[PDB]
């Protein structure tokens, strides 16, 4: 059946979905609904006994135990939140993208999993057979959850666009590629062979492995452009069972200077739409910022790079983040959750939120 409140779109990101209150669940998908934004991209994901008691919130606390341990009580099970999440944007026709695990330690990450297994280096989570057993339990279990809220596993859940593989995964120990391409093989394999309804993407940032004539724009960030990160996305783009790409853009965390932000995110753009097009695959940038203290037009920038995605033919642009109200000690001088990084937006009067009404329109 249908999702009461409901392809190119306006997307955005937001990480708190599975373990903030239902007021502040209700409050990102409401504003996502009244600013026209179809799709958010949210975390799926909370590794590891510490990061759980932090958030008071359990989903994979130790291996082989999911949501919260027997024995723990007055805790929320992280499950619930994200059912609560997924009810309530089947309601207001909101899609999401759901990431598995984080390539950082936000949220335990691959290195709570090298942790729990004795390894030395994050790019063990790749290579070691009990580590990508413990993933793959992790997922089947979320993929086959039964929805408190809904009666519906996720597997058949149509609020559900996509499932994610790894956010932002690198794999620096080897620059040629092959170890992510393996693994991403093996992942969106073992998925599509656990749920035959959804869409699987890998949530990389989109590097480059030193193609020929791909250079970057001003010479700034080479090492984005040219393998450093372990990250080959054409490989990545080709595999069978990846349904789509997606790409990230922070040029002020790669080292871009600010004068060059525009361009260095325009060439970006136009470069991963035109190898998306020649494979023959849909593409998404599925984060971009600019912080907002740069000393450049951020809303000049984002508008920019939005008509670049729509006149190029890609498939969603997706701001990070969307934020709404905020309670406890996440609120702000407004009572929004607070804008801890420098990339919130939220649905009010600024200028960044008028051009995400604005294009959530266009596309």
């Amino acid at each position: 059946h249908h999702s009461s409140g409901l392809f190119r779109f306006i997307g955005s990101n937001n990480y708190y979905m599975h373990y903030k209150s239902n007021r502040m669940i209700d409050s990102v998908l409401e504003s996502a609904r009244d600013m026209g934004i179809k799709v958010l991209r949210i975390w799926g994901f909370l590794d590891g006994e510490s990061y759980c008691r932090d958030k008071n919130t359990y989903m994979h606390p130790e291996p082989g135990v999911f949501g919260v341990p027997e024995g723990i009580s007055n805790a929320q099970n992280g499950f619930e939140r994200l059912d609560y999440t997924i009810a309530k944007a089947k309601e207001l026709g909101i899609k999401l993208i759901i990431v598995l695990v984080n390539n950082w330690d936000d949220f335990g990450g691959m290195n709570q999993y090298v942790r729990w297994f004795g390894g030395t280096h994050h790019d063990d989570f790749y290579r070691d057979e009990r580590i990508k057993e413990e993933y793959k339990k992790y997922v089947s279990f979320l993929i086959n959850h039964v929805n408190v809220y809904t009666g519906v596993p996720y597997r058949e859940e149509p609020t559900i666009m996509a499932w994610e593989l790894a956010n932002e995964l690198r794999c620096e120990t080897d620059k040629s590629g092959n170890t992510l391409v393996e693994w991403v093989k093996e992942m969106s394999s073992y998925i599509k062979s656990l749920d035959p309804n959804h869409l699987v993407a890998v949530g990389d940032e989109g590097f480059f492995s030193n193609y020929e004539g791909f250079k970057p724009y001003g010479g700034e960030a080479e090492w984005a452009y040219n393998g450093w990160s372990g990250v080959d996305w054409k490989k990545l783009l080709s595999i069978e069972t990846v349904d789509f790409g997606t790409f990230h853009l922070y040029p002020s965390h790669w080292g871009v200077s600010p004068e060059n932000y525009a361009q260095w995110g325009a060439k970006w753009i136009e470069d991963h739409i035109k190898i998306a097009k020649e494979i023959g695959k849909p593409v998404v940038l599925e984060e971009y910022g600019i912080p907002k203290s740069a000393p450049v037009n951020r809303t000049a920038i984002y508008r920019l790079w939005n008509d670049l995605v729509y006149d190029l033919g890609g498939d969603g642009a997706m701001f990070w983040m969307l934020a709404g109200i905020g309670e406890g000690s996440d609120r702000d001088e407004r009572g929004y959750y607070p804008d801890y990084d420098g990339f919130r937006i939220v649905n009010d009067d600024s200028p960044e939120a008028e051009l995400i009404r604005e294009y959530a329109k266009l596309f």
